[PDB]
């Protein structure tokens, strides 16, 4: 078994559901912005959902990002964003503001906080009927306040479970994407390329996935996934020493499971 840096890690084969790998795999830990993966699940999930529907980007969620010193994609206020685009925004440079923009969207309520909080309660609800346990958010994006934990093998069926939508597949193997939105005035603009930050996409063969995490007591963190010869691993590493240790250890586990 190999050695990992990280508190807690898990890892099992996609297709069979098999553990492969296990570390404090069911000890509760912040999430920090991996929370954002339930997000995009959530959202895919909804029946009236419009890949294609335009958002308008609020003040609202500008100064979230500021007030909660939070990753974000730089959405300019006045600007219309499609769902998609905001998926994008949301999983690649895990765009905080993008979640706010989602929740806001949609949560069920005749306001914005009523939205918000409908939202959360969905993403409760998904951990709760995926017969998950460990697992619970008070925040939409795992940086706002309150209650954010899970577990390494909570995680990753959560994971797996946003793995089987094709918008989320695609979107979380782009390294990466350039939005093109509507500005308040109709022009369009063209944003600054947005980056994928998990960096195994390019360093390791055959990476898929899915999304880092990071927060002031999510430190750093990765769920990962991997397809070598019709096998796929995925998994969760949570609370590494540094990026390098993170990937390290991902790589790690990854090896370990595709030799078995």
């Amino acid at each position: 078994k190999p050695t990992i840096a990280a508190v807690g890690g898990y890892a099992m084969n996609n297709g069979t559901g098999t553990t492969l790998y296990t570390k404090a795999a069911d000890t509760r830990r912040s999430t920090g912005s991996t929370t954002k993966i339930m997000t995009a699940k959530v959202v895919l999930a909804q029946s009236n959902l419009n890949l294609d529907a335009k958002v308008t980007i609020q003040k609202a969620y500008s100064d979230y990002v500021v007030a909660n010193n939070a990753s974000q994609a730089h959405l300019i206020v006045g600007d219309k964003v499609t769902v998609r685009q905001l998926l994008y925004g949301l999983m690649l440079p895990s765009g905080c503001d993008a979640a706010y923009a989602l929740a806001d969207k949609y949560g069920s309520g005749s306001t914005r906080a009523a939205r918000v909080k409908s939202f959360i309660g969905k993403m409760n609800t998904a951990a709760t009927n995926l017969g998950l346990h460990n697992t619970h958010f008070d925040s939409f994006d795992g940086i706002g306040n309150g209650a954010n934990y899970s577990t390494p093998r909570d995680l990753t069926k959560i994971a797996s479970s946003a793995m089987k939508n094709s918008t989320f597949r695609t979107v979380v193997k782009t390294k990466a994407y350039t939005a093109k939105t509507v500005t308040k005035t109709g022009s369009i603009r063209t944003m600054d390329t947005w980056k994928n930050t998990n960096g195994l996409l390019s360093s390791y063969s055959g990476a898929i996935g899915v999304k880092t995490g990071s927060g002031p007591e999510a430190k750093y963190c990765l769920v990962f996934a991997a397809t070598r010869g019709g096998k796929t691993v995925i998994g969760t590493v949570l609370a590494s020493t540094s990026i390098p240790a993170l990937e390290s250890d991902a790589t790690k586990i990854m090896n370990y499971g595709f030799a078995l």
